[PDB]
Formats: C-alpha cells, sequence, structure tokens
C-alpha cells in the first residue's frame, strides 16, 4: 500500500485546519502539508491557503512574517493543542486524509540524529531555507522566504519533534493594495530532510 | 516494477521531440520530461534542448519567453495536436522509453481537486515558480524564470489535464552574443504537484 | 527492502570524512550526501558541515569557492583515493550506512547518456545549478552558489562517473562578518539526474 508512505493534511479541506496568526481566536488558514517517505528522506511539500480577513489582508503590508509550528510526540502524533495545524496528519485516502491508524508516523519526523535538540555547536543544521511565490492580482510573481527549523528546541517535555515553518517578506511595495487583496496563497515549497527511524 | 512509475520522453531522443515555437513549420526542440510518482506527489522533471536554428538563436535576444503546453485526455493520455510536445510519453525503459500500455496514467496528472478548471477564487492555487539556468559559452550560469500553471483552463472538450511551462528572461543583456551561440539548453527543473488519482 | 534505494554518507558521522580542500592536513569537513533512488532519478541531497580551522575560516572570505569532486568505477563503487569524500557511500542502517555488498550501485549514478562525457556540442547538459544558505553567527542566512558537473570530464581511466558539486560565493561582504570561530555549515541543497541503469 504506497498510501501509507505520505503523510498529509489532505487536498484543500472544507474548513480551515490551521491557526497561523497570534491574533487569531480560532483557525485561519488550510494549512496543506505533504510529507513522503523517499528513502532515507522526507520529501515535504507545504504551502497556506488564507481564510480569515485578517490573514488575507497580509497581502497588503510590505513587512510580514507568519510560522507554522507543528509539534509531534515520541510517537510522530502531532500535539494540536501546541500546534499551529489543529487537525492531525493521517494518511493517503484520495484527495483526502485516511481515518485509521498511521503507520510508522515516527519515521516521517526530522532525525534527531541530524537535527538535534538543544545542540548550540549544531544548531545551524537545523535550518532549511528557500523561497515560495504569491500570485498577485496582477499575475506577477511575489517573492516569498521560507526558514524552516527542524527540532533544535522543544516547547514542553512531550514535544520529542518539530517542524517550524516562516513565511516572510521585507519588500518596498506590498503584493496587494487593499483594494486588490482576495486570498493569501502561497505557492508549494518543497524541502527534504533526513527521517527519524521508528 | 519499478519502471512503470516513470512516465517520460526517454533521456535525449535522437530527434526533436517538441514544438516550442508557433512560428516553427515543425518539431524545433527537445523537450525531456520526468514525471516520477512520489507518494501523494509527481516529481516532474523538465528541462528544453533546443535543435532548431531559430530555437536555439533565441539565446542571442534579451527578451524571450517560450511555453511549452501539454494537454491530456481523461485516461492521463498527450493529447499530441494540441500539446508542444510532439510524442506521447511512456514509462521507463532503459535510458527510453517503453512502448506498450501505460499503467496508471491518469494517477500522473495534475489533481483537478488541488489544481482546479475555471475557478476564479482558486485560481491562485494553480501556479507553480522556480528558476533554472541557461550554461553560457563562457561557463556562466543565466538565470532563467519558469512559471507553471497546472489546468486552470482547458482549450478543447477532451482535455482533462493540463501542465503548462513557461521559460522567460528579460535582462540587460543576451545570454550569448552572435558568434557565440550554440544550443539552447536549459538545466533540469524539479517541481511538485498533488497528483490525481486513479 | 527500502534501505537499499538510499546510497549515503550516514548521518553527522563522527571524524570528517571529505578533504574538501587540496591544502588540508587531512579530511576537513563532513560531505552528508545523500542519493535516492526516485523513478528515473536519483534525488540526490548534499550539505557540508565544517570540521577544520582552516576550512571555517573560509566564510570570513569575501570570494571563495570549494568542489567535493566525487568519482565512481564502472561498477559504480566511489573511487576515495581520487574523491574528495573518503569513505565510501552504503545503504541506509539507520542513521548510519549499512556494512556490506551495495545492491545496484551502479544505477545510481548519473546516466553517461544523459550527461555525456567528452561532448562539446552536449557540455551544456553535464551542469545543474542552484542555491543554498550559510548560517550566519547571527542567525541570518547568506546565499551560497552551487553548481553540479555531471560526468563530462574525466580524471582517470576507471573513472566511469562523476559527480562534481561547487559551492562558491563573490560578493561584497563575507559570509561571515562577525566572528572567526563559527562553523561552515552549508543548508541542505537537493538536486535531480536521470540515473544510469544497472
Amino acid at each position: 500500500d504506497d498510501n501509507i508512505n505520505t503523510l498529509w493534511t489532505g487536498v484543500n479541506p472544507t474548513e480551515a485546519n490551521c491557526q497561523m496568526m497570534d491574533s487569531s481566536e480560532s483557525n485561519d488558514c488550510k494549512l496543506i502539508l505533504t510529507l513522503v517517505k523517499t528513502g532515507a528522506l522526507v520529501t515535504a511539500f507545504v504551502y497556506v491557503i488564507g481564510v480569515s480577513n485578517n490573514f488575507n489582508m497580509l497581502t497588503t503590508y510590505r513587512n510580514i512574517n507568519f510560522t507554522a509550528e507543528l509539534f509531534f510526540d515520541s510517537a510522530g502524533n502531532l500535539l494540536t493543542s501546541l500546534s499551529s495545524l489543529k487537525t492531525p496528519l493521517n494518511h493517503k485516502s484520495g484527495q483526502n486524509m485516511a481515518t485509521g491508524a498511521i503507520t510508522n508516523a515516527k519515521s516521517f519526523m526530522p532525525s534527531t540524529t541530524a537535527y538535534p535538540f538543544n545542540n548550540n555547536s549544531r544548531e545551524k543544521e537545523n535550518y532549511i531555507y528557500g523561497t515560495c511565490h504569491y500570485t498577485a492580482s496582477d499575475h506577477t510573481a511575489f517573492p516569498i522566504d521560507i526558514s524552516v527549523m527542524l527540532n533544535q528546541r522543544a516547547i514542553r517535555a512531550d514535544t520529542s519533534y518539530c517542524i517550524r515553518i516562516t513565511w516572510s517578506w521585507n519588500t518596498g511595495d506590498a503584493p496587494e493594495g487593499q483594494t486588490s487583496a482576495t486570498t493569501l496563497v502561497t505557492s508549494p515549497f518543497t524541502f527534504y530532510y533526513i527521517r527519524e527511524d521508528d
């Protein structure tokens, strides 16, 4: 069954599954996250589809950053209370998540050997960088910086694995104006990391 | 069989398999396209090797764009009449294409759930961006912009899936002078998308 | 056995496994390289963790390039005497290298059909480009250019496959401008190439 090689959020969930902004008091966007087992690595495929007005209106600002913090327990299961993503991940079932148990969830996690916790000497190894784009109302591509930090620092005793994905930009002109903003959508960002063993 | 997880053009086809320019009277380049099933995703690996002098001479201009439009039917089979690529894709057979029937061709296609057709409010989700490089005669790397649009709009009724790939550059100087232009080759660009189910 | 789809260095080797710089008294860094078979392609995942003080202090200079030269024999075995990486690759065994025979080592190699040797007219096809980042002591990300040349030129009769990975920067400011005591860590760079057949 190839479906168990994927751990994901499903494609375009009906309702917002993620509370990205600190100012938000409920889910403000759809986090689309797909983790695929690819040999010793995980192929991580991530983007956001904005839902709340305040999140969508971030496209009108010149200086923005927002972070999806994903915390997982020792079994590789998402801790929804601590995490930005409020719906657990599961396997592929068509375009949706499966509903059963998760096979080898821990082996989707970022390796604590490759990406340690509380190790100042190896702190640089926890960082992955890249770019994605916001497609503007005029069809131009607005580049957005992405920083991923794997593990490095835990926030609670039961947080065994961490993925923190930060989207940011600092420009002279905002992606949109107040009247042109619609939905904050980031283009998919694919990154790779050495996966934990079961 | 691992070979059926690849749907591709084969390596460096003897003859030009693609008509990139409308002004060309026949195939003017080799489109190298490899689609690999990677869990819930497809790994899409693409570049061009120019063949015709007119296409190759595009490297002598400062402002250029060209697009490979790939249209597929409901079975996931290439519609060569509509598409830039004039030879159907098939599975891996060594460095070449297999000649038999394609297994699960529909699941190589970009998801219509992830990448809808004619949906204005979700149109931003259809776009993927990146960069490749042209290796110049002096061995400097000339960056080329890439815009990919999946599905979004279908030009004919039997078209069920679309992959449109646009290479472009707009610079102060052309990649090559008149006496240094040889072959327009783009470095491989790899992108990812959520695949359709069978 | 999925473990045989990876050919790698293992995670964070105890000792430096690579001599990046010709002048170094011994191995000067940890080359972390993971090659994963992905359909017709190899997903190549590479970065460097500096070990020696002389190599780590390269980040204080403004115009630096260094290259990992990886040479393999006709069976796909690393030729350590000729190569920057001085420890053979092997399969995944947890976070470490396996210690047995390598299964189908040849099909991890860059295709000589896709990436020829001594063919000037096709030389542009041998190149892959990208960027990674050096994380500075202030935790800012400094972009580093990466160039990969596959095959193209052999250095000895038994060198059947070559992977040459060059990290470089040439900017107004050095990657590290705040201290002489910080580890040269490059963020992971992932590239793709068409693999040889067994």
